[PDB]
């Protein structure tokens, strides 16, 4: 049960989905092997780009195309403690 995921810089990957798996868990490895972390990105369902969260249950998205974008490079609030 595969989902098509478009990535930044014209890249693209297919990921496998099991029931209950979150989007984060479904995409973690496919992003890691391309040098990307979900925490640095936003994800969308193509339907237009509709934003969805990283805790979306990916089983409901089988059959759709998703898109991953980098978050804009703006400073984060300090969290060192
Ligand atoms: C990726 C990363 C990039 C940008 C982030 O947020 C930008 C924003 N204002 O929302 C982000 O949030 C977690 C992550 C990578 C970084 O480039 C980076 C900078 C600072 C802190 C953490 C990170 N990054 C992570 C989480 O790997």
């Amino acid at each position: 049960n595969t989902i098509r995921v478009f990535l930044p810089n014209s890249q693209r990957t297919v990921v496998n989905v099991r029931n209950g798996m979150s989007l984060h868990d479904c995409l973690m490895k496919a992003l890691k092997v391309r040098g990307l972390q979900p925490e640095c990105c936003a994800v969308y369902r193509l339907q237009e780009k509709k934003p969805i969260g990283w805790n979306t249950d990916a089983a409901w998205l089988i059959g759709e195309e998703l898109q991953v974008e980098f978050l804009d490079h703006v400073p984060l609030t300090t969290h060192n403690f």
